């Protein structure tokens, strides 16, 4: 066979072999002595080096490889790295690289959809009042009274000297987490420590379970500030059930659109450290890990309560009828509201294609198995019979430390 | 650098040290992680088999001792005059225990140390390892009060054929390929039971007609030996509350007695070496009855259960797999036979790596085969990192004789 990792669908019984694995850059966790891949968290020259890839990338993209207008950019960027030490994206670079990094995302089941992507070019913006505009504006797009469109705001790149644009915030909406005297949480347990840096940045917290959190904004060279977001920008759907009329009693909510803000968008060598995006969600996303995770939420006992059900023994799958049931709610709760969202098989079935189509576009797709299948039903989705190959491809979104 | 390992629903770290201790490469390396794929001199031989050696004194604290030197001797001595050598029994129920221990796939290895060892190496015909199969099914069913148990036969020789049973489980239902397409019982044993056939076996045409062994001595054809019906323990399948569900005639077998992998021990081979524990739910209740490419019955219970199946965000499937993983475990518990839920058994290996962190200092884990094929992260190994590498005494794959 060829000498390219052989992947298998034990489904179907259908092999491929990706080729575009060679075209990785950059190391990975793992070794031949051990696998790391379930581990969650695992310039000078160099800058010109990942800018003649980029270039060569988006030249490859508009099929003028190897023509004038290519060898021109390349010194192009080669002499402004020369005197300068960094270099600047044209504008259709940075919405090519954008789409490539989504693109390139190996923990993403919602790639089918990378090449529609609005990029909002936010290279312009000097102050943390004007990077609160551009979010507002970028959620008004993105929310769209619920038919909910994918996009980017790219904020000016990191640049010698001089400080980062950051969002603090880990998503443009996330609900205070607020430590109680029993030492528990009231709110979201993920949510604390921005809580309490937002408190000592000179907000006024509440007291709920769902309090939208403010943004905090930070300019170069500046301590970060403080902004409210208007709450008719923030679309939220009550859950309820399609046929347990309680549900609803419960008071649960969730927020239409998930936004991330923490990551950076590296490409050809540039880092843009605020680039927050969005999408729509997995149903599983909010109905399993952040109603149901016990670190979270953690409503999986009260819901299975009101359904009657034997907590006092695993063998009862208690937690698995009460999970598909909050799952349910979900769905049929974001129906009801008309807000976009998507459930787990439609999602994986989607994300199959995907695979397909990019076997034949790019002779592979790196994807993370363990991010890929959904967190319940796994076996029940196409992708878990789907073997995977991981691997880092530049353009890439990244984890970047903390501002704190 | 040693891996961190972190949980994330405590937020608790630990260090994996064991990984320095092995010697055989996995499928990864820094430009490409590997990890779902499924599948993959005298001297050599003589730094195994001392390793092992070394590892059985150590268990026995007896380590330097004039038996650990002396026994370093007679494998050395065997080695250098014929190439290979031979276990004591005691070594071998050690090497054994340690196959399993060390199985990254496994999430029933807080049972590891309790394992029935027979020892089949004095086995010289088909005929003799039908007998020693028989007895296994025996002891380890112990009517529904299942015990982990492994028979070993001889060991691969550099000379001959392999001992093999060809068969990948001692239980498998036939599955018959249907001239229009389809497969009749289950469809991951169609390739067996043509085999079975065309050796001369009857075939019925039920969904699950209990196959007969293909038993392969040393360059010999394999020959056939149906199990007496009252040795292999059935659990017909009913649900506690829903009553239609008996009616789907469905059923499993108590005993999963793996028969296809090779066990290697201080560097010997053991070809044909089936053991057996007992199932977790989710095999049976989500995999072997719901997996598309085997018996495939959610559809059939959903629309009993009256759901909607022309969308999927009725969430039909879901609802379907949770009854008929239901089903699984109370008619078990009703037939009182051995089973563990994905719960509990997810449980007692969170349980296992904190043992094995104190005893050897990690564990060797496969995170897409721990966490359970539905609800995954409604178990604790869900949140779990987990590092996996192949240590020595192990099971493996190995290719089918035909
Ligand atoms: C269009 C609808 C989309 C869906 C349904 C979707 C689905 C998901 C899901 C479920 C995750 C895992 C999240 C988690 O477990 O916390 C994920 C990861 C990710 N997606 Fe998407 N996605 C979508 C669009 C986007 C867009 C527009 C981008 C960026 C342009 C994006 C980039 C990412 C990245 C970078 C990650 C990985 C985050 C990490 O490693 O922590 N996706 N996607
Ligand atoms: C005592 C009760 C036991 C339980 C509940 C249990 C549970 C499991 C489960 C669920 C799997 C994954 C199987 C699959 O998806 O097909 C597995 C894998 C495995 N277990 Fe166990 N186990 C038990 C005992 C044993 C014993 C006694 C051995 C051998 C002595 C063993 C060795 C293995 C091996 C080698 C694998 C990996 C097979 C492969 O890689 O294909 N386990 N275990
Ligand atoms: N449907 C969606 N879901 C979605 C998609 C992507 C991400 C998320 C939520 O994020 C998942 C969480 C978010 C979380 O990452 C955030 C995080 C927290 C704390 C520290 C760091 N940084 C570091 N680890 C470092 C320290 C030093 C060097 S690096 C990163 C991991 N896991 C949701 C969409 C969002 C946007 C478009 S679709
Ligand atoms: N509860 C249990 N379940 C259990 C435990 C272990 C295994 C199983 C079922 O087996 C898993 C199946 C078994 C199967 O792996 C065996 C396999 C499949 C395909 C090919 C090859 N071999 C090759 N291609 C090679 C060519 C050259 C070198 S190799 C091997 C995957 N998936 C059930 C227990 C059984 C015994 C004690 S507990
Ligand atoms: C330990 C493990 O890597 C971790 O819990 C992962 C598993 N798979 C996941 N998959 C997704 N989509 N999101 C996650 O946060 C996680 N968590
Ligand atoms: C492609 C993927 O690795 C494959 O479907 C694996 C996933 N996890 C599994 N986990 C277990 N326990 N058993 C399996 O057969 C599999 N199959
Ligand atoms: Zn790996």
């Amino acid at each position: 066979g060829p000498k390219f990792p052989r992947v298998k669908n034990w489904e179907l019984g259908s092999i491929t072999y990706d080729t575009l694995c060679a075209q990785s850059q950059q190391d990975g966790p793992c070794t031949p002595r051990r696998c790391l891949g379930s581990l969650v968290l695992p310039p000078a020259e160099q800058l010109l080096s990942q800018a003649r890839d980029f270039i060569n990338q988006y030249y490859s993209s508009i099929k003028r490889s190897g023509s004038q207008a290519h060898e021109e950019r390349l010194q192009e960027v080669e002499a402004e790295v020369a005197s300068t030490g960094t270099y600047h994206l044209r504008e259709s670079e940075l919405v090519f690289g954008a789409k490539q990094a989504w693109r390139n995302a190996p923990r993403c089941v919602g790639r089918i959809q990378w090449g529609k992507l609005q990029v909002f070019d936010a290279r312009d913006c000097s102050s943390a009042q004007e990077m609160f505009t551009y979010i507002c504006n970028h959620i008004k797009y993105a929310t769209n009274r619920g038919n909910l469109r994918s996009a980017i705001t790219v904020f000016p790149q990191r640049a010698p000297g001089r400080g980062d644009f950051r969002i603090w915030n880990s998503q443009l909406v996330r609900y205070a987490g607020y430590r109680q005297q029993d030492g528990s949480v009231r709110g979201d347990p993920a949510n604390v420590e921005i809580t309490e840096l937002c408190i000592q940045h000179g907000w006024t917290p509440g007291n709920g379970r769902f309090d939208v959190l403010p943004l905090l904004l930070q300019a170069p060279d500046e301590a970060p500030e403080l902004f409210v977001l208007p709450p008719e920008l923030v679309l939220e759907v009550p859950l309820e059930h399609p046929t347990l009329e309680w549900f609803a009693a419960l008071g649960l909510r969730w927020y239409a659109l998930p936004a991330v803000s923490n990551m950076l968008l590296e490409i050809g060598g540039l880092e843009f450290s605020a680039a927050p995006f969005s999408g729509w969600y997995m149903s599983t996303e909010i109905g399993t890990r952040n109603l149901c995770d016990p670190h979270r939420y953690n409503i999986l006992e009260d819901v299975a309560v009101c359904m009657d059900l034997d907590t006092r023994t695993t063998s009862s799958l208690w937690k698995d009828k009460a999970a598909v049931e909050i799952n349910l709610a979900v769905l049929h709760s974001f129906q009801l509201a008309k807000v976009t969202i998507v459930d787990h098989h439609a999602a994986t079935v989607s994300f199959m294609k995907h695979l397909d189509n990019e076997q034949k576009a790019r002779g592979g797709c790196p994807a993370d198995w363990a991010w890929i299948v959904p967190p319940i039903s796994g076996s029940l989705t196409p992708v878990f019979h789907q073997e995977m190959v991981n691997y880092i491809l530049s353009p890439a979104f990244r984890y970047q430390p903390d501002p704190w």
